[PDB]
């Protein structure tokens, strides 16, 4: 039947028009979608940058340059993400060499401690160094609640602080601010350069200090504490018993305050010193001068007495 | 008409071949696109990792492990992004517990101040603490232009600095480096452990220091400043009027330098001290020895005078 | 031939059914893919957030708020990435103003040195300042292996350390902790506020200190070191030759320890001082009292001698 054939052909013609219609809309249907605001978003434009422009501050592909405070627009979302990943995010940038790390294949930081933070090239917090902080190239922290900041700073004791270039703090509850200093003493602190602090409860504000005593305080370039407890003070042997005990009562109890190093010819005046009042207060030159002046007054009475006696001796004869 | 039917069939056959052609290219057309370099990019491969490989340093899906300096390759771009987001980017890693924060549901840092930076687990800069820095687990900064670094460091005054474990600095323009120290004084600084600094313009380089006076400086473990301005120096009552005023001229103006604590039997020698020159310079043992030696020379003239007088008295009779 | 026409029509009907089948599966085929775990992933859901929910901690679109420790769920992957990029990742947040930077169009940090790390708004490490660290608003570091932390801290010398508000350290191997301090001296350190340290190997633990001598140590608010090497100690002119040389042997070698400033009426007692033993040890009040007491004993013998002599003179007549 012709009419049966014609009807099949009309139907097919209708199916074909409908097919072409479907085909038409597929694309726009697959790539164009509505986000949760009701904005139509094109999936392709979210993944591939349709118009790169380093100056377009609204680009979803934008990166913040690690130096110079400008931006760079990337080609795909993955590129953007990996640039962030290696060159930094805004306000957090590390400019790195191509070295190998001490622990693994990268030169990443390594935050090994629970609640630890590690920042910078080869900045390492050890496993177990909990609540610790490393910030800087080659920093290393092995202690709990410890801090290393700087180039090669190491904070290796518990509650250790190491700020500056290449200080190494092994003492617990200890620290060093400066460069090239080592602190092995516990409860000991150094401010300055090239110090070595082996003793406990020791403080150094100085450079090139290497001789200390526990409990000591060393002040200034090249000073040295070499004395501690039990140094008998200088006393006049012609002194009374009560006066010798008052001196003895002030006998040293612990490491000295050192302001120089007589060994090596290093001596500092102490200036701006108020007259002492009580037994263990320092004495100033004014207080010594009153004594000197009295010595002179005594000497002058003696000279006169000697004069009198000489005359008396002659008068007798 | 047969020929009319045949023609419709040929046309349809042509439309069908053309349809299949269109269908063929759709895919490659939808997913394969050209970026701004003219590189063909496959959208799917930008979003889903076609070949995960922890060692493939060019992977767009790569993450930098928070410890150990190795990498991990992720399955999708969103996974990569969220790993960066929680485990860190290269050179910026915090290894966190699963705690709740003090402010909100996460244990994130919180940079509350304008131009502030907050880093680490529960590291908090308060609203209004502008230009401030917190770096470390449980750090808290409430002051403007303030710095807390370490485990539980708090910098609560304006221009306050707190570096180490659990120091708390409330004073303005003040700071503490060490562990367990509190500084409430304004314009006051402590280096050391378990100090308490309540006074202003006070400096401590020491541990276990808790007694201070405004303007004082306390040096060493257990030292204590308990005296300030207006301490009348020790003076010989047999001294002249000019000599008493020279002493009085050097009377203390402010808190002492304390190197010990006579109360508790703590005393330190001061060593390396150069001979004083002017009135408010400290005196050393060498300068006291010259006086002692003169006392002996005086005593020996007196002994001889007494001898003479005794003979004179007998000679008279 | 009818039968030839019918056969072409049956074939076309079969092609049409097959086409519609292909069309059906395209979508699901293009967008639904298998990742490297064998999980089926929908490409669209990786790029566009199908259900935003600020509380959904598994969202691939989640951001960590820069303050308050809560999260925000974003609409597309690019939004997420750029929020991370500008507002921070978890544990690394800077809350920034809308300023211009000193170097470029943004207010980003700038890590100019190899292996340097720069963090915070307008935190700048210069080109060539290698292995250096800047952390804080307006920090600037120009030296190698240098550290600036705080608001406007500058570390401009090599191995320079500057922590606090607006300190400026130009000296090499030098540093300042505090606020408003300048250190131009090399190998010199200041703890405190508004100090100016022009000299080398100089240490200040104090505020408002501006007069120093190389090698000096200045302790406390307003103290001033104005003397160095070669100060001849106070000596009794009535002293022996050996005693004058012992004093001369302790003559100052370098900058003083200053605890006050006699110029401006500033004087501090030094308290807790143990009796000195050797020549360059400080002397305390106890050691001066033994001398004073002996002066009195001498004066009393002299008074008696004078008495005797007066009687002798009368007895003779």
């Amino acid at each position: 039947k012709i009419e049966e054939i014609l009807s099949k052909i009309y139907h097919i013609e209708n199916e074909i028009a409908r097919i072409k219609k479907l085909i038409a809309v597929i694309t726009s249907n697959i790539t164009e979608v509505v986000d949760g605001n009701g904005n139509k978003v094109n999936i392709i434009d979210q993944v591939v940058n349709t118009k790169p422009d380093n100056k377009n501050q609204d680009s979803l592909f934008l990166t913040y340059d690690k130096q110079g405070q400008e931006t760079t627009d990337r080609l795909t979302i993955g590129q953007t993400v990996q640039k962030m990943n290696t060159d930094g995010i805004k306000f957090f940038h590390t400019n790195a060499d191509t070295s190998k790390g001490d622990l693994g294949t990268t030169n990443d930081s390594s935050a090994g401690g629970l609640n630890s933070t590690a920042i910078g090239v080869n900045a390492i917090v050890a496993n177990g160094a909990d609540s610790s902080v490393a910030l800087g190239h080659n920093t290393k922290v092995n202690g709990k609640q410890s801090i290393a900041i700087g180039s090669g700073a190491e904070a290796l004791g518990n509650q250790s602080i190491s700020i500056g270039t290449g200080n190494k703090v092994t003492g617990d509850h200890s620290g060093a601010i400066g460069d090239g200093t080592i602190v092995n003493g516990a409860n000991s602190y150094s401010v300055g350069n090239n110090n070595q602090v082996l003793t406990d409860d020791t403080f150094v504000l100085g450079n090139n200090v290497t001789k200390t005593i526990a409990g000591s305080v060393v002040l200034g370039n090249g000073s040295a504490a070499t004395t501690g407890a039990g140094e008998a003070g200088y006393a006049l042997s012609v002194a009374t018993n009560a006066d010798k005990a008052a001196i003895t009562k002030t006998t040293s109890s612990t490491g000295a305050v050192a302001v120089g190093d007589a060994s090596s010819g290093i001596y500092r005046q102490i200036t701006g010193v108020a007259a002492g009042s009580v037994d263990s207060d320092a004495v100033n030159v004014a207080q010594m001068k009153q004594i000197e002046d009295k010595i002179e007054e005594i000497l002058s009475k003696i000279y006169h007495i000697e004069n009198e006696i000489a005359r008396i001796k002659k008068l007798i004869k």
